[PDB]
């Protein structure tokens, strides 16, 4: 019995632990919820022995886990990607937590209806912590170096959604345009990108002020 | 001994210093006091960090940015993550629900429009805390017997929902009582007791909620 991936058809939360998955070759299904199945959602929310319901969520037959962050790192801890160390571990989550102040500081402003005055606080700040990005791909193909971790996915996923909101972003960082090359370049994740189970749009919740809508 | 930088103020790193203080742990605390952001921004890229923030863990062995990586650092060198995949999983999911309920206070702490963010958020949190207290029906603390990291999680985001309302746990008793025990630890009892515990501000100085010099 394969795991199940469940969650909005969107990306949303959890297209870095789509990615993960295809990157691993790792057999799962998913459950999608569409725009107009919250009652569907609701119905399912509390048959699935969850401790903490909520979306996405993920059901092995070791596991029933809802947290975005605790389903993309138990999928990389199976693989041996979390750390051999408590050092490299830290490192892993400290990259992590990282891209999440740019993926959180996209979706913070993108359900308020004064969006586009907060996208100029917010874009007045994200190309400083691009440059931090920037600068540890100086040295490494990939966040920790020669191989892939969870991060890589989890940046490949916020610079697709920044790019979004200022196309431009990236003009200053080239390292950082090379590194989304890169992740497309990975066989399994074009293979992904290129098949029908590819969500490309929306990126929030359809009702978002940024990010929503059925189409971009 | 370890270094800790950070605002003088709650926010991101209270749970670390609660982890720090139960595990007995000696260490040193950089604060950067309301007008000295200047100092701050004069130091940040000379620290020796590869993403540099606050709050920052220096020690031997790491320079380390991200409270999360921080204190699941501290927890991780005191064998505290989880014995295997399932258990690390389960205490990653307690400390994501934890900050769904603290980085859901920081999201509308900043806002002009606080006072009305606040009722949706109030309306929506007795669900988040619901959760919380079920886990606690057969559980003295949120892994079980023993305490972990998001135990210390959830208690800052009590203490800090307490503040937005002190009746806003009264529904939820096995989550009083929760806070209560975690006040009864005597290492915790004495360093909430004590020169080092910095009461206010939550949020940083300027904020609508959790700032001001004084609660
Ligand atoms: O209330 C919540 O669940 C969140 C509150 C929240 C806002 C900001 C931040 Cl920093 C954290 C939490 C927002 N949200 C989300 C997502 C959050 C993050 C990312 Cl990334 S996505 N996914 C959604 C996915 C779907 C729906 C939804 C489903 C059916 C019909 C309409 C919607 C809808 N109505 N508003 N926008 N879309 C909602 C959310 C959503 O609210
Ligand atoms: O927390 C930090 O800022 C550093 C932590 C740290 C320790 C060791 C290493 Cl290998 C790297 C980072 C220490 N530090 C520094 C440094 C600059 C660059 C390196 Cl490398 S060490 N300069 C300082 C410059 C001035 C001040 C200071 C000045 C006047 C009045 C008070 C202080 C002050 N009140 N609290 N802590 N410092 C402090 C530092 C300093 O701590
Ligand atoms: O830009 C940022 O740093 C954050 C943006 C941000 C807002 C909301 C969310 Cl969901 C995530 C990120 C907010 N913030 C923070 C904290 C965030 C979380 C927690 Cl918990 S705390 N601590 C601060 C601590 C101190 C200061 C500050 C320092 C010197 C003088 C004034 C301030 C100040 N000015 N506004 N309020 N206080 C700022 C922040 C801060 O903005």
């Amino acid at each position: 019995m394969s795991p199940i991936l469940g969650y909005w058809k969107i990306k949303g939360l959890v297209q870095p632990t789509r990615l993960l998955l295809e990157y691993l070759e790792e057999k799962y299904e998913e459950h999608l919820y569409e725009r107009d199945e919250g009652d569907k959602w609701r119905n399912k929310k509390f048959e699935l022995g969850l401790e903490f319901p909520n979306l996405p969520y993920y059901i092995d037959g070791d596991v029933k886990l809802t947290q975005s962050m605790a389903i993309i790192r138990y999928i990389a801890d199976k693989h041996n990607m979390l750390g051999g160390c408590p050092k490299e571990r830290a490192e892993i989550s400290m990259l992590e937590g990282a891209v999440l102040d740019i993926r959180y500081g996209v979706s913070r402003i993108a359900y308020s209806k004064d969006f586009e005055t907060l996208k100029v606080d917010f874009l007045s700040k994200l190309p400083e912590m691009l440059k931090m990005f920037e600068d540890r791909l100086c040295h490494k193909t990939y966040l920790n170096g020669d191989h892939v971790t969870h991060p890589d996915f989890m940046l490949y996923d916020a610079l697709d959604v920044v790019l979004y909101m200022d196309p431009m972003c990236l003009d200053a960082f080239p390292k950082l345009v090379c590194f989304k090359k890169r992740i497309e370049a990975i066989p399994q994740i074009d293979k992904y990108l290129k098949s029908s189970k590819y969500i490309a749009w929306p990126l929030q919740g359809w009702q978002a002020t940024f990010g929503g809508g059925d189409h971009p």
